[PDB]
């Protein structure tokens, strides 16, 4: 659709890299936009992501198929190279194909075994992940979530951090431990910081948190106790101004054993929250200033923090 | 889907039956375009709560909450609000008294004829009257509820509509060989819509008064037994309805069954016509569809127009 | 609804007459107008088609009765003869009906076994079909398709010719036959024409070497397309009508005639069943999904020269005023 400059101008997590074997064809949304992601069937050849769009008569090119180092639309087999442009008309096979015949491609880059994406002018880095290439942590990923909720809203939750009691009780908090500590919120040119803050519960029951988000749809979170620790990054996928893809890669130094019992610990908490942002009304997240007004307690000062940064970048999709 | 009308937003309106309300449950229910929770304390007795259902602190449902104690919980941040509505507990802040703003939006609940009726705005009217719940001669029942696609004021109309019981309900209401219908009278004035005495020719004669536009006060007599019924409807948008009927009668007890058949049977008949019927909203008087024509046997459902423009309806009326 | 004149003063087919047997009921929808057919119980009664819609309190027709020769509405009874004329209100049977008692009617001719229906004034007569009364030729009609697509999408894609080796690979054309050879268009007061159009293909209906075909068509009516498709050995001719529902849905028929033996009837059929869906897969996948006229978010549309007809078509649209389902 019409998304604003710090969403259109940033990074974002479209696809797993294992979703795009050689010689295939698939599919997703960004912003408003419907992507074709294609592979050539040649070893590591690289990704195309480009508006799912033939420009003769307007047929999705990912209907068509890879054809050697090409896509071709199905209806009449125009050829489109890696670089998008159309190399064949086959009903006038001798005719040089128009300058017009071209696919909208788009930027991508693999980085940490996913698929980024930046629709515009690719101002920002890709959020940085330390953990990636340190032989002490072993990696997962988790299936993709797709949530009926605005992808603000659905990072709005996962910066919330006095919830863990109720929704997450005997995962990430204990009903009897309900009060929340003072922590710290710093937002700067880092983006937004929440600093340690500690919470009691088992998964041994002292693990200090603290996140980071560059970028206000991604969010590196870090959770420490003396036996181990585990970092994550989660990626919000914004399909539309009401619909996310949410998506975590999870490190730990722990046994390579822990694995199959890491994923059954995020599935159940990311669907004990996604049952909340469902529910939430309205689905836009409401930015400070019918439905009454938000209310804000001292524990949510992140939260405000995150709302106040979202008004200072100019958003303006996706809120009210 | 929401309205300033005051004969509706200033009125009663039944939104649940008080059996559906027990002891420590939460249930929903929606009224003129306002979703809302009702529940109750675990006490015996205790008053049933009617709120917008909607946490003010991050927007989540209560009704998906619990009921501790005298409060209900809303689910995400455990926030607890007293049956006055006042938050009265922020669990992550224990000892911090909550900001004034913290409070549900509370409407006014009143049980009566043992169903829960709900006023969103300014109680200026009384509930409606209904004679025979004292008197211990007639015995009640309550039909179960009816779900209808179309505007209340269609639905009223149709219930105030007699000209097509040999058609739709024949061989209940009405016969298919006895299609004329006799003169009769009808009044609008400050006691609301009241229409005089008739009777379909079969191979029971009834009256009914409206003080309230949504809802009908219907006496039907035979020499055998007496009938009355409050029926009400509630509007959930300008396009949806929840039809109840409270019948009670005094004759024998055993007849429950039946009654409630021969109900079900001819709800449901004028479901099927009320579900057709285009444009959907009740088009008044005087204003790519043709203008609706009146002959003498509509005289209830023109003045029913007439009054509603009186009214200055303008919520699910064209 | 559309106040498009060449639209509403224009002639539609709303239903097969085979499909409306004497006695019945049935309905159809066009240009956003729902609407009743119903006929009487005699033999060879008329077939009417009005407005589905009782001006009582405006009920469907449509859920009523036939009896005799009137349409009789389920709610309070009144009864409306074949002119739309209520004759009798039955809560009141000695009264004179009001003038404003009358079920709104449009007009109606059967032709080539198909139910046409013009909701305004008819200007523009119903398309021609010659081989309709040519007894050297067998007919079969295909079932209805409905379509998730402007029925400008959907004539537009009958307009085109060089998709027949992709989506028709192996039914229409081959894979290795890409190549599209001249042919000429013109609009002018016939509609549109397009030429004849030789292509390459064996087909289900005929002989294996039989493998060089020639199409040909005409439209006088933007939604409706006579085609003929000829080999040395047959003759196929077909009529095909797009029934336009609202801007954004439609329902495609085909009648088709063929002189040859009517043995081939099974084979022809599916030979279009095949066709026809592997177009519908494409219809519903473009964007956006009103078709764009001419005009010198999306890319506007690329042209190259096979696309001469399906140029011609979006020139001719604008030229008769069409604003329904199209840009
Ligand atoms: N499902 C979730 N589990 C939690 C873990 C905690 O962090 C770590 N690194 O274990 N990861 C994470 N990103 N967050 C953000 C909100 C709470 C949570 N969401
Ligand atoms: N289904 C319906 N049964 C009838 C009964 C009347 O019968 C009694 N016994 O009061 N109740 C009622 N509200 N009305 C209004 C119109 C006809 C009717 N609708
Ligand atoms: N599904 C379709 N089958 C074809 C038949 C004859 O076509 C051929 N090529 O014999 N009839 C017809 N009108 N048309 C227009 C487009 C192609 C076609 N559509
Ligand atoms: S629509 Fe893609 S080649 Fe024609
Ligand atoms: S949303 Fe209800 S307590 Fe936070
Ligand atoms: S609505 Fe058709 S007869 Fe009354
Ligand atoms: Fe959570
Ligand atoms: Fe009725
Ligand atoms: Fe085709």
């Amino acid at each position: 659709t019409t998304a604003d400059l710090i969403l259109i101008n940033n990074w974002h997590v479209v696809a797993n890299v294992e979703d795009c074997k050689p010689g295939s064809i698939t599919t997703a949304r960004l912003l408003g936009v419907k992507l074709v992601l294609w592979r050539s069937q040649e070893q590591n050849s690289p990704i195309q992501v480009w508006q799912d769009y033939c420009p003769h008569r307007g047929v999705p090119l990912s209907m068509g198929e890879v054809a050697n180092n090409t896509l071709v639309c199905p209806y009449h087999g125009w050829r489109y190279n890696q670089a998008g442009k159309c190399v064949q008309i086959p009903a006038h096979p001798d005719m040089v194909p128009p300058a017009s015949a071209q696919a909208k491609t788009y930027h991508c880059q693999e980085r940490y075994g996913l698929v980024w994406v930046c629709l515009g002018n690719p101002v920002n880095d890709i959020p940085s992940f330390p953990e990636w290439d340190d032989p002490n942590y072993h990696k997962t990923y988790t299936k993709s979530y797709l949530i009926q909720a605005s992808p603000f809203r659905v990072m709005d939750n996962s910066i919330d951090v006095s919830h863990f009691p109720f929704i997450h009780d005997g995962w990430l908090g204990d009903r009897n431990y309900t009060k929340v500590e003072d922590f710290e919120v710093k937002v700067d040119k880092d983006g937004l910081t929440m600093g340690k803050y500690q919470f009691q519960t088992s998964r041994d029951d002292s693990w200090v948190n603290w996140f980071r988000l560059s970028h206000p749809l991604c969010q590196y979170c870090v959770s420490e106790s003396p036996e181990m620790r585990i970092v994550d990054l989660m990626t919000i996928a914004p399909i539309d101004e009401d619909n996310s893809v949410l998506r975590m890669l999870i490190m730990w130094n722990g046994s390579e054993m822990l694995e199959s019992k890491m994923l059954t610990e995020y599935d159940e908490t990311i669907e004990q929250d996604i049952r909340i942002l469902h529910s939430q009304q309205p689905a836009r997240l409401p930015l400070l200033a019918g439905l009454p007004q938000e209310i804000h307690v001292p524990s949510d000062r992140g939260t405000v923090a995150y709302r106040r940064w979202l008004k200072e970048l100019g958003v303006t999709y996706g809120v009210c």
